[PDB]
């Protein structure tokens, strides 16, 4: 009973996003033993094929029974929107398994520059203890820095010991925004 | 209001530890009298299972009113980082209680072989008078040696003089670091 | 199971020993190449003159 439309239309211009990932400094400690991976943090990125995400992975090598606390691996910042960006991380859970993230006493991701609430996301084995921190505020040009923590059981079997196998993937977004 | 995602990944590879403990030299003093422990220096180590730190004990035997000062018990030095290694120790506290804990009017952690700003974490009793020492440099392959002192109030119950009680347990971290 | 019987052996006639191995599934999967060592048990065997 008395309805009619209005037909919207929608155009979708598409732009590189202006917060971006970069590399830290950490990942020139060019300095490493007879393993092969001669570096201790890896900063790259690959496009996923089945769902397009901009996927940025990081290899962290963490030290047995010895916590181990990072401080320059991912800068964020701006390089193009000219206004005040808002900042923050949210813990989704493990990609894959290896039956090895039981080993994995404690993982944080933490911002270093700038503090704010929380400020750490924490992984526990598998679950999460921890799910989202606080917003922090990134202007045009300066940048954040985000840390790690890592503590690995030292129960680990020594055969997973090398440096090789990878333990753990644990998923780490990072939401942005306009409004804190 | 304009929020993006941009959904990190986190790979962790796991690597023994390139710092470790050694156990000096006092260890091997070979001599002592009818008490049941044969030595005057442990070095050891055990797997917290708790929350997986590789705590490395040292028992130390201490001399009633008579300050005792040690000069090799531990060596730390990296076998495999192929850089220049910094260390530092800190205190923390008192792990569990035997109520002897205020017969001990001092106790101090000190570098030997290299030296540095203070250069000592002091105890007395349970409080805690020294917070932290300064850096020392180690590099690929030489070894700093950390000693030990101890200073026992002559007030103690004789029924806990024949060495084997524990009158103590300090809590002493070593933090290692790549920067001075 | 912390022993068996005895069991006669004769001049030449030898007694053959089998084995029997069953591995958890949830065995990580860097660890199923064959190169590395899950286990190490020791068994005695022990020899007599009597039953």
């Amino acid at each position: 009973t008395l309805t009619f439309t209005n037909l919207t239309y929608w155009l979708i211009n598409a732009t590189l996003p202006p917060a971006m990932k970069y590399p830290g400094t950490d990942t020139t400690i060019t300095r490493s033993d007879s393993s092969g991976y001669n570096r201790y943090v890896y900063v790259s990125y690959y496009y996923d094929p089945s769902t397009g995400y901009n996927v940025t992975r990081i290899s962290i090598v963490g030290f047995t029974g010895d916590p181990t606390n990072y401080t320059n691996v991912l800068q964020l910042c701006n390089k193009y929107y000219s206004g005040t960006l808002y900042a923050k991380l949210v813990a989704v859970g493990t990609v894959g398994t290896t039956n090895y993230e039981s080993y994995i006493k404690d993982f944080r991701v933490y911002f270093v520059n700038p503090t704010t609430t929380p400020n750490y996301v924490q992984f526990q084995g598998t679950s999460v203890t921890q799910s989202a921190t606080g917003s922090v505020s990134i202007g045009p040009g300066q940048c954040a820095t985000v840390g790690a923590y890592v503590l690995v059981d030292p129960s680990l079997p020594t055969s997973a010991r090398d440096g090789k196998t990878v333990i753990a993937t644990y998923q780490v977004n990072v939401v942005f925004s306009t409004s804190p």
